[PDB]
């Protein structure tokens, strides 16, 4: 009876396996845009992904994950409210059943359809898993998708889903360009939180990019025909796979823009 996001076994019951799930830094959160101050002291975000190395897709049971080689100092997130660099080691969604819901922050409490997370770890820890027992261990940099034009650059993903339908499956996947998820814009809000699936620990600095990506019914609809089940286990369709916006507590989201 492990963690997933079912009437059962999801969000609502994962304090009992991991009791910071009541924490004081959970996350996602709403982001209520008249609170959020505009900060001058923050720094613009510097996305350097030109050298990014793909490895790899994985379907884990929750969602996909694109995992990159993180041996060497190539693909870093810095600047914007963080201290020293922090290196990209995988991306995933987030995703609804309808277009309606699926992020797991919310702006003024509107959901979006989706939300990727680029995970990266502060290089000051060694590896990824030193980084997160950290309370600056972790940047994920969060967007929020709509539905609307596709997104040319999410299709290489979108292609390679119908090889990892279910739990367990991955595909070589290399020479993916991450940079061509990103939105025009870099303006984002930032505040301290958490992993948002167990173990949900209190290590992240969050960033949220302001802008939405687009993409079509047909990309996110794809999304949706993935399998939290192993095969040969009753088809159960990975699609609400978002943790609820935790409340806020003793914290500050700050805006990078007036
Ligand atoms: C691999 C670990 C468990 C899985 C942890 C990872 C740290 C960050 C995330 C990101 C999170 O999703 S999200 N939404 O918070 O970005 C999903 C869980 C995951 C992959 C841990 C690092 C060490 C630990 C065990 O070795
Ligand atoms: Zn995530």
């Amino acid at each position: 009876h492990h963690w997933g996001y079912g009437k059962h076994n999801g969000p609502e019951h994962w304090h009992k396996d991991f009791p910071i799930a009541k924490g004081e830094r959970q996350s996602p959160v709403d982001i209520d845009t008249h609170t959020a101050k505009y900060d001058p002291s923050l720094k613009p975000l510097s996305v350097s992904y030109d050298q990014a190395t793909s490895l790899r897709i994985l379907n884990n049971g929750h969602a996909f994950n694109v995992e990159f080689d993180d041996s060497q100092d190539k693909a870093v997130l810095k600047g914007g409210p963080l201290d020293g660099t922090y290196r990209l080691i995988q991306f995933h969604f987030h995703w609804g059943s309808l277009d309606g819901q699926g992020s797991e922050h919310t702006v003024d409490k509107k959901k979006y359809a989706a939300e990727l997370h680029l995970v990266h770890w502060n290089t000051k820890y060694g590896d990824f898993g030193k980084a997160v027992q950290q309370p600056d261990g972790l940047a994920v940099l969060g967007i929020f998708l709509k539905v609307g034009s596709a997104k040319p650059g999410l299709q290489k993903v979108v292609d390679v889903l119908d090889s990892i339908k279910t739990k367990g499956k991955s595909a070589d996947f290399t020479n993916f360009d991450p940079r061509g998820l990103l939105p025009e814009s870099l303006d984002y809000w930032t505040y301290p939180g958490s992993l948002t699936t167990p173990p949900l620990l209190e290590c992240v600095t969050w960033i949220v990019l302001k802008e939405p990506i687009s993409v079509s019914s047909e990309q996110v609809l794809k999304f949706r025909k993935l399998n939290f089940n192993g095969e040969g286990e009753p088809e159960e369709l990975m699609v609400d796979n978002w943790r609820p916006a935790q409340p806020l507590k003793n914290r500050q989201i700050k805006a990078s823009f007036k």
